[PDB]
């Protein structure tokens, strides 16, 4: 997975990522109303009533909604991405703290927390466990991004020291490693840049680029996580800024296309192949959640607004996985 | 620019092309009915009778239709892409040809070509001459691809030695250097796989990747017409086969999704913003035209066999440039 | 610079480095006997006696020798590199320590350890400081590496929190970022090995190597010090074991081959030529210190031992940069 | 195998090259004097009588001295490398030429020719004949290229079309592919400079670079054939130019030590380590031949014009395999 944040011209704050896996559970948007109450562990029973409503990505496959991604009511945005052989959780919690499932840290965080410091003061109160899930049958290795209506964003990383907190960071994170060491490799790619390089000349020969483009020589085109921290963090730098929220999600999902990944160009070590299921963006100040699908490159828009948030029940929205062609004739 | 062709299991052709530059000309889906005419020279009043009807995107601003790409009535699908510092072109015809202008090299030849052999017998009877256009102000530097309903395709580069033509190609083509330099380039690269590295020790320090993605290794991730070459040269290899019509529009624009440039990443020496304006796919059986804008992710389609190929005039649709957002709710 | 240790099969530990500068400041190699005493401050005049003699490359030029790298008399080696951006030094001595000044560690660690346990309770004693020198005219970002007779190797950084220190690295060093972040890096490259990719195809054609060497792809060729470190790593691993002492020096400047600065090919911002002054290589077992220059490629080598360990002067041995070409014939 | 041409600041031409292969059939330096006589097959008995006598390093395994490079008592200079899967010799020769064999290529033109123009006259004579040898058992497939005392150089490559002469090129080659493919991926690099990229910001990061040498991001650092023409040829355009014939082997020398191959780096499909064997230089102006080997860092030079050159039998050179070590102490 992938994942940014951008500011609009227009004073808004859009959060996009991708979402890389190797099979599609089921999935579709979710929107929890306010006082749903959400699980923090699979296997026992306690409940959190969740203060706001929210809208993501996510499962309902499990006992409480679990969601990938998603913005709610205070304009909170955040994700859980992967962060393989970096993830360290505990067998059981730290003194002061309950034990809360990876998988339910997005769900429980968007339906409680307002600003990044909220979110920061309110992990406090939690230690990741161990704990599996019938969905993958393990847990998950890993991290996560918020990014709140100011435009701030933080990282949250369970590493094996403990939980590593980074603030105001440059709103761009990927997978594994932690992300100081995405931060600095930066520093090595300084040099890729729009602007063609100067000719030259080698003897007598003149030496002059095939095209254009030249600019961004040195910049990996391949898909590990530091090579796609790269493309999404000097895309974001570059790319023209948003003037208004749907640039935004059209920009978002530009700098986002240099990290698509087809079937079939990324295998597991299992020969599973690891692909681009979907992509979704959302706005803070809107609280509009969009997304498009491997299948299917319209983007779909859920207003979490429009709904009932004090509603007894989840409101869902399936995908389309129909290529949405339109007919400019029969 | 960058464009290829893929086969689908059910037997058709696809081809696709990004078109990359640094203005929008007046541009739509053109059809050209049969018995139109087309012009060699835009100084000229000598036309060419069509045999057939074609399908793509191009400019009605001068003279003639001119077609960027397209699928012609027979199953005959093409392209010009630029070729800078390569292509070539004489101030007179050489003697036994007629002239005629590198921007109506498509128009001609979809008006009046089955197969990849007819295309290469009828370029005998022409020299392309160093004419200007109004939307440019000068000839373009170009050269062609093309490809017929039986997935043969073909490259045409008018070189400083004369037109060098490239038979049965991979079936992927951007911009300069010529295209046996790219084939060759290709050697270089059959490390880059799907497949991760095997994990190695240095003394007593294991080694793993970081995630997923590792086996592209080398591959660059510049926006030069050799690095998209490369990228679609070898996501085309390893992106999984399409099934059908649908799956190929997908799957091409999938695969040109790692060629995709956003606005601002790439300035020309002039600081012009070169980025990719629409994104086109085209099926020789079906005779179907689908294109996606810069600002619109949804993919409209043109029929050509819905129309009435005798008609008078020329047939055209305009491009939607609103993000085409579907709204779930309300 | 650029650094490594190496073990042969005959149980000997060699350590070996660059030095790469701008300019050659008056250096030669140094013997310091028994017992000759060395400063921890310029503006103090505390001398620390030292128990050990050794010998290295290094400068006269203040009041007492400093040595950029060498090898003592119980096999301890070890070598100050550069470090910028990431060294960070003290006003005033920590509670309990004595201020140090970065110039002088590497004389007083070989004046008076063995192993790099003892070197890392020797540096609890101090505390470095941002005392400048004459030499440069002010304190030169470094850290540093030391390695054992055993061929255990270490790592000391100055970093902004505190002295960080590295416990059984890789035997790998060369300038910034920290050794986590290098050895992090690693990862990245595990598919850079000696063997050629794969045969593939692209339909009809077959792809093969130009010739050899292509299972080294996605290595990088530049001269930066992330690249450094992946190419002394990546050809200490592959490169054959040294079966003795001679070869073991052979093998270390052949690695360091692939990070030897030709004049003229990194300059800093203001023009200046950074390149390789010289190379240098050690022998932990036999006490030997061995080095060429850039205008000499013949090794010459000094014998610690053969000296009197308890002369009442330094011995020095003067660089002779005039290139040691054998005449075959007249 | 890697070669270069440079020109000193008092007017003298310099060549050298690196020898990689997988085995070391006996090699030695090797002054063929004048009218020793030269094979051009090995089974047919036709001598050509040699005008010139030459220096170099090569082979006395078979009838006639088989030279690899070297230079004539006339200033002409020249190599044979490797050129796998491109080279393409012919079963019988072609009216009017003599057949040759391809390893002999070199004694034939250092022994008859002066200017490049003589040699590209002389190749015009043969025709390259499918001939194996008994130090390989097989007909190695081979590149040819030449420097005359003006320091004009030319590519000669035995092309399946034919042969293919390149004339006043860089003075840069390596092996496959052909000259032309190597001298357009120049073009890919231009931007690999000695200089650095400026700082950037990203939000309110600072980024700068983590030493130096970041001017290089790009440059490969692999040992493909095309990775190292392109260190090669960058690092002779940004190497400070030698003053004269002793810098001049120096800086080849350096140049060199880019693409210098240690043992066990590089393997063939048939696990055999290819490595550098040794490092030749020679000077038009002077007849001097310098060499140094894996084994042995320090440089020896023989001097042609210090012979007889009439003398009835060759004269010869070992190879001393010993480090040779200056010992310093006294
Ligand atoms: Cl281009
Ligand atoms: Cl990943
Ligand atoms: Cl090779
Ligand atoms: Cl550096």
């Amino acid at each position: 997975c992938s994942s940014l944040s951008i500011r609009t011209t227009d004073d808004k704050s859009l959060f996009a990522r991708t979402m890389d896996f190797t099979m599609e559970p089921d999935s579709k948007v979710i929107i929890v109303p306010r006082n749903y109450g959400i699980r923090l562990l699979e296997k026992e029973n306690v409940v959190i009533n969740n203060s706001y409503a929210f809208v993501g990505m996510g499962s309902t496959d499990i006992t409480s909604p679990v969601l990938y991604d998603g913005v709610n009511e205070k304009g909170l945005m955040g994700a859980m991405l992967y962060y393989a052989t970096f993830a360290t959780y505990a067998d059981e919690p730290k003194k002061g703290t309950r034990g809360i499932n990876p998988v339910y840290v997005i769900s429980q965080v968007l339906g409680n927390c307002v600003t990044v410091d909220d979110v920061i003061e309110k992990l406090t109160s939690y230690t990741l466990l161990n704990e599996a899930n019938i969905i993958l049958g393990f847990a998950p290795p890993l991290h996560y991004t918020f990014t709140d209506a100011s435009g701030e964003s933080i990282v949250i990383e369970p590493d094996k020291t403990g939980i590593t907190i980074h603030r105001k960071t440059i709103g761009v994170m990927t997978a594994s490693p932690g992300y100081e060491w995405h931060q600095t490799n930066l520093r090595a790619y300084i040099g890729v840049t729009p602007n063609p390089p100067q000719d030259i000349m080698m003897g007598d020969l003149d030496l002059t680029p095939f095209g254009q483009g030249a600019g961004g020589l040195g910049l990996p085109g391949d898909f590990t996580p530091s090579a796609r921290f790269l493309r999404v963090a000097y895309w974001k730098k570059y790319t023209e800024k948003a003037k208004n929220e749907t640039e935004g999600v059209t920009n978002l999902f530009h700098i986002l296309s240099s990290v698509n990944i087809p079937k079939g160009v990324v295998l597991t070590n299992e020969g599973k192949t690891d692909y681009t299921i979907y992509t979704s963006a959302m706005c803070a100040q809107s609280k509009n959640y969009y997304f498009k699908l491997y299948d299917n490159s319209r983007i779909s828009a859920v207003s979490l607004m429009a709904e009932n948030l004090n509603s007894q029940d989840l409101i869902t929205f399936e995908w389309d996985r129909k290529q949405d062609i339109k007919q400019l004739n029969q």
